[PDB]
């Protein structure tokens, strides 16, 4: 079985680690923090890694049951939710998987919609059910977000109107602020057990090892309840790769891939990537922010290569 | 290039006409309208058609600026905005789609959230829940602007960068319109709706429609809504990259167990991008999540099926 990328543009393509399309590729060298995120985590022989499952509605998505209503002391309503698998089925706190698959991989205030349609129909009504939505946020670095065993919380505001016992599901739509009270960092993982409990089964951190080389994202803008910011949301690889290399299941003949972001219409290389076998890129690049490239670009497998391997300078 | 089906079973799947996971698969055989949906349309050898177009997070999406607030006699604040193309440029009304690709190709009132990112050292944010109602005079997306309503608000700003995400339904009861199969009307009251998409319908006697089918949150009121694609997006985004030639109008293709192995029944795979299916009776197809479609062979007009 041949190694192949998806042809697909950057244009059609969307981020793995929050339902948004890409904007641009992004780099920044002197990152300072671990990257080690565990949606969009995919093997190039098509290994499935951290929280990563292959629905595009499924990212920092959640589906399970309000148990109780909480007032916090700063007079904010609270919501307890356990949480079921994305499909429906009871979550295994044993499953060899950080958190459910599709939790969120990040720090953050994480803002969308949370609806319910109740198990129990009317007669009168046509044998149909009740349903219920209101905005809702998710602090992802709370000591309640515990999806690893089973619940969460989350907020609303000025509403009552929630019920327990009823399936419940939220989608994610942005971020609720990105001020220091909101404490967004993209790159810090949340405590999927709670404090004082290790993460476990967690994708690797990825990182250049080579020198004058730094890793390559896929970048997405996010939007914002409220406030004032830009925050972006960086993707080792869009989800119609993890998509695409789940399927191919195709084997990896050494450590790196050379692909080549080529100009479809000239034919012409704008630049050369490693592609690693964990599932990223990395470029030689000595500067940071977007790579400027025509709309008709994709990346293209060439060749199986090496460590050693030295990339012409973008 | 021969031709391919994703192995991506039906748990794997999401819906090419709203931002949903696939439930069930689903036929009705004794539906009375016209099947013409404008999203989830693709040709088997990789040609799009209709609105549809290749991001999951394009369908049902606008992109665009508010220009003002108006008021009318509904409750509610409303606002008209300006839709461009889902990529920012400008929407060319002589372009021969229907209307901007992603558009909601069904009547009723579409939930979401309104985002706002500020143009003018860190800009200003607004989001807010919102209802568009498709059916509505003042939706004319081919014309390049829609109006949305939000509840009490004034905290939406004029002249800002806009995006409506979508989530559901604001409502099924009968004055919100909702019709999965009834198309809106693109350039609004009275004009007709240009570079459609075809309608689809079994030719077959015995045969009906296969869809695959996702149920859609609801903000109030009672009900089950369901909205039904023809093939999923992933199909779409598979079928547009392989390119393949239709060697037949027809591609049989099977329901498989693949932990099995067995075929569970046969469908046809018709030119235009559609499935049908030898049933009598309307419902769910009861079988497992793991199943997937594989491509038999190309087969012709005269060719009949199994029934289920």
């Amino acid at each position: 079985k041949p190694f192949t990328l998806p042809i697909l543009t950057l244009g059609e393509l969307t981020n793995s680690r929050f339902p948004l399309p890409i904007d641009v590729l992004y780099t920044n060298p002197n990152e300072s923090a671990i990257v080690q995120c565990q949606n969009g985590r995919c093997t190039l022989d098509g290994e499935l890694q951290g929280t990563t499952q292959l629905l595009p509605t499924g990212i920092c998505a959640f589906r399970g049951k309000v148990t109780q209503q909480v007032q916090d002391e700063h007079r904010g309503t609270h919501w307890n939710m356990t949480v079921t698998n994305l499909n429906g089925t009871p979550f295994d706190p044993t499953e060899d998987v950080p958190a459910p698959l599709g939790t969120p991989d990040f720090s953050g205030q994480i803002y969308g919609v949370i609806s319910q349609r109740n198990t129990n129909t009317v007669p009168g009504e046509g044998n149909l059910p009740a349903n219920r939505a209101h905005e809702a946020v998710i602090a992802t670095y709370s000591p309640k977000f515990t999806p690893k065993l089973g619940n969460i919380q989350f907020s609303t505001w000025e509403t009552q109107d929630v019920s327990s016992g009823q399936p419940t599901k939220f989608t994610p739509v942005g971020l609720a602020s990105v001020d220091a009270n909101s404490h967004f960092d993209q790159w810090t993982l949340p405590s999927y057990s709670g404090a004082l409990t290790l993460n476990m089964n967690l994708a690797p951190s990825v990182a250049p090892v080579f020198p004058g080389e730094c890793l390559l994202f896929f970048r997405s803008f996010i939007p914002l309840k409220g406030g004032y910011g830009n925050p972006a949301i960086d993707c080792l690889m869009p989800q119609e790769w993890v998509q695409h290399l789940y399927q191919e299941s195709a084997p990896s003949l050494s450590d790196v891939a050379l692909v080549r972001y080529v100009n479809p219409e000239t034919g012409r290389t704008l630049f050369e990537a490693k592609l690693h076998r964990n599932g990223f890129l990395t470029v030689a690049r000595n500067s940071a922010g977007p790579v400027v490239a025509p709309t008709n670009g994709y990346f293209r497998f060439d060749s199986w290569v090496n460590q050693f391997y030295t990339l012409a300078p973008m």
